[PDB]
């Protein structure tokens, strides 16, 4: 288990960028600015820098070239610039590699803490930024699909409740969960902002990382990215979706960006911020649960996943999941779902819903 | 072939009604009146009438209770009383079974005339028929799901070609089909009123009503009405969507009936008026070119369907489609798709699109 | 009065296109295709071919550099090469001067005929026509406020009843009116294509085009236009709206272009393609005919629309309207309109709704 | 001027309900019910409770049968028990009039203290509440005009920097504001959920509030209550709107219900909750400041806005705002506004935009 810090966990704000190593930076550019329409703040030969439509601070994304695709950095903002050395003396105490800068690792931050945190994903913290021109009343610029926030991140680790409580520790609320009657626990939602979250965590063989999510203002601007990938011949490159979740009660759509880095696309969760806001079980066998139209999910969303790195730039060994996998439980050969709970007439068994089997 | 008559052909306006026959009233009632929110114009034990939101003739939907789920007779409105007179010359030249009524065959028509078409379709003509209230701006009843017109019918039947020719002597116009290079065509689309359709020809064993099509204002109504069966727990009746389809462009849902009659909801496709309007031929192998997101279709929209009777009520018996199936050369176990024409990158072999295969 | 021609009617499918005059080709570029979006089929230093998202044939609007900004031509499409000649009987036997050329008056227009018609107004009529892309399925060029179908003009005529019935003859169908209980008429809406209409008369002094109106998908695109313009410091040219119209059942906004042509954007409108479509009659006082949730008609809306040319391209003299002003009756200082008939709460007595006088 | 107390302020989290008073339930009931489609937690013959479609909390809107119409409490909501008596400790330092209940003022609320405020206001602080069915995904209730969450408050003060100071203190942060450059503060929205308010400051004549604003999913949701409100034929009850807001960036409709209490309905603002968030401010003589596209301000949205009562039940007495009006100087006699600055050319002297004046 992963033990609770006597000293005092920093005050953090929410998810603010993330860092991914792409492989050939002209072909990561044409589909983050030239398909999805993000904003430029920065770039040079090496890396891009990039922001959302109401977004004032340098980043919410660099993409940096190099060897292997892969997450360089996880970063969340907090809230004093004090928050930055409890951040250390925190993970400090928990044992953990910590590397310390004071003029940033990247263009547009300054003094920041990136961490090894227990799970093997690289953490980063930070107050200092440049604030650039906010760019949300700028409608001469909107896209028909435009995004408009970062919004969470999604990682990918085999002991999901060993993960939850670390991150409770570290002040993160739990909004909703997956289980079964038999106490495993599948998935877990949790944030600081009072969206349903700004991390969650994916049982899986990690750690990897799941997605990155941006926001939309309305359902009809996913819809749109949909149509603009149809249009430019890259159905191929969307994943899975549109649709409605369960859990979350969001409208989604994830695609894939060249390297395979996966995007979801969001919009219209609900507000969390109150203490005792309620948390919501599902059970795993529920095939509503991931889209409550009941739409199958493709098997590599639960395959598939990002590369992640240490601090000194190679890749996190893989550790396996040992407990049941969500796949298995209810897509696979043994696995069953269920529309009505308790009642044959629309359940699943061997077998994805609608008429499909994995390929 | 079916042969051109000498006689001139009725002057056809668009499509009006469907009679369906319906095993329980109570239940079907439920469906389309409490989940999807259409008017009722009159009611009693034996039959609803139901309008959509923009209508003022009696009904768009007949449901009329009896012992076989089953397709009673497709309404066409046509332009004068006198083609009512020219509707029965005609295809009493065709040699085909035909029955007039003065009084009409249902409330709120009058003057009318069914036959057993030559691919042994029930086709309703009429020009009389009752005004009601058009809700058009009652925006007191307008639920976040409102069908606003109906739009179309889809038949299934073995040879298109030898249908469309049928249908094309009688006034529709083709606006988009579906091809192969080896001269196989697996369906045709056609119109009257200066939308895509409205009817259109998919190939399989007919005659069987594939499905009836009403439109919404916007996308997001199609959103709701989804994210409405979600809440219900009667996902499971949601057979395939929401998407963007290729041909037609429109927008787009599939739901089943307690009966499985298959309904679309529908929005946003172009204006087919111009007589030199311009064809578009698909191939059948572009993955595009029914869900144009290349969201794989699912196997009962090819193989499922209605019933359809003659005019003493019996079931219309099948005939196989002999030419090439667009299920097995598209998803089955030697078919084949493509998203960038002459690429393997994004192309499939042996199974359907996003990883799923044949349940 | 107008009389009905022996000779038969040319099959009018819908309104096609219309010929502006502009007097500054560079400021008008930018904005109807740097602000609006619409595409370009050709250009050079003298004119711009626009078009919408789904048209195939070769233009929607013509920007023709001029002297005198003014509306140069309407034209509407007939559904055979031979209605052509059949539109040149109709209106050489209402003794109207008409113009034919078998190459057109523009490019990508062929065989077609302009006439004075008795309105006063420049009516072009064609078949041919150069077909190009078809763009409804290009969403990589898809703006979040994009113009996807040409929907109808607006033309400003003293007469009303004098107008419609030469209309009816030419075989459109009125769907929508608005009328006085003293017998007045004040506004008539027509179509051939079953949408509520391609043309309609709003009483005035004229020949004046009072505008010409394009379609959106759906209604957040219209209020992306606004948004827009907002954000180039450009509302003052924002004249009226967003609103839902009463007459159309219409979504809608007006705004002006650089010589104060006006543009309507439009959508979500009804099929009015059976032959007994019921009629709607408003009556004139009635405040939520215009705009439903009855916003005020700004002033300018009724007393500023644009010349029309002659055949020779000059102005068109201006007749006076003698009938009572739609202005005057509603919002005037002897004014009245009501919300519910016969309900002095929400009824204005000499001013306009939500609190304003002119 | 207010003094900065010793004793620590309450952790406030958000805006929580209004308790309103009512002239007939009956009439209420049927705007927030029947027409608003709101959600019933609890009905009796003297008060009506309702929550909107997100909500978790026992309610967002207590509707309370009385003489006279008025806002009885503005509740907010703090982060734990122990804030309510923090709540008490700082108020009673500031010689402000405190009441505590320790099982409420109203149904499915618990230990509470309501108070007078230094600006005349009733304010209550509570966290114990009666949770019920959150609605969010009962899709088979959601209306085409769902209000989804309760998201501010707006009060009229006449001193506003007196008014900004005193929630400085108690932990709101200031987001934007309106001034001009005599150096008047004119109004100012200030926050602690981290969108742009959770109250604002309209500076004018009070003790008053200006309205409540409840929140939609998207732009059509809005659109379709105006829609609604033409088909029942109570568009007179349309005060202004819809649009879109300079101030916050959201869309935007005001409303009146059946006694003249203010309902905005509100969409699509932006994130306040990083410490540091760009703070605006805008000239009072831009005319796109409060609407965007640049709509005329109804002068009604400027005059009117409902009574406040004491924790006696009585009515507070009005105060007069000695500072320059915002009405009096963008669209009366002397005023004017602009849509560029130092251009003629879409300046308004003396009236409103878009052709009209008072
Ligand atoms: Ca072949
Ligand atoms: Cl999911
Ligand atoms: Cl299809
Ligand atoms: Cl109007
Ligand atoms: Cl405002
Ligand atoms: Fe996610
Ligand atoms: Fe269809
Ligand atoms: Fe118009
Ligand atoms: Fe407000």
């Amino acid at each position: 288990e992963i033990p609770k810090p006597v000293a005092p966990a920093p005050d953090i704000l929410r998810c603010a960028y993330a860092e991914l190593v792409v492989t050939d930076l002209a072909k990561s550019r044409n589909f983050y600015v030239d398909v999805l329409g993000l904003h430029v703040s920065y770039e040079d030969e090496n890396q891009i820098y990039l922001r959302s439509f109401e977004e004032f601070i340098h980043h919410n994304l660099v993409l940096t070239k190099g060897p292997v695709a892969a997450l360089k950095a996880m970063a969340f903002r907090v809230r004093t610039p004090e928050d930055v050395d409890k951040a250390e003396a925190y993970y400090q105490e928990l044992g953990c590699r910590t590397e310390r800068r004071k003029d940033g690792f990247v263009k547009g931050i300054g003094d920041a803490l990136r961490v090894e945190d227990p799970l093997g994903f690289p953490y980063e913290f930070f107050f200092e930024t440049t604030h650039v021109e906010r760019l949300h009343m700028r409608y001469d610029l909107y896209s028909a699909g435009e995004l408009v926030r970062l919004d969470h991140f999604n990682q990918v680790t085999p002991d999901v409740p060993r993960g939850r409580k670390y991150l409770e520790d570290l002040g993160f609320r739990v909004t909703e969960d997956i289980q079964d009657d038999e106490g495993t626990t599948y998935a877990a939602w949790m944030h600081r902002k009072g969206t349903v979250h700004d991390t969650a965590l994916t049982g899986g063989n990690g750690p990897r990382l799941h997605h990155v999510a941006f926001s939309t203002h309305e359902k009809h601007n996913i819809i749109q990215i949909c149509d603009k990938m149809g249009a430019l011949r890259i159905s191929d490159r969307i994943e899975r979706g549109p649709g409605r979740h369960g859990v979350s009660n969001a409208f989604y759509l994830y695609i894939l960006d060249p390297d395979n880095h996966r995007i979801e696309i969001y919009t219209q969760d609900y507000y969390t911020g109150d203490p005792d806001n309620p948390t919501i079980t599902w059970n795993v066998h529920d095939n509503q649960r991931r889209d409550w139209w009941g739409n199958p999910v493709v098997p590599s969303w639960y395959t598939e996943a990002s590369k992640v790195l240490d601090l000194d730039g190679n890749v996190q060994e893989i550790i396996e999941r040992t407990d049941d996998s969500e796949l298995e439980v209810t897509i696979g050969a043994d696995g069953f779902s269920f529309t009505r709970a308790g009642d044959e007439d629309g359940s699943y068994h061997g077998q994805a819903s609608k008429g499909f089997k994995l390929g």
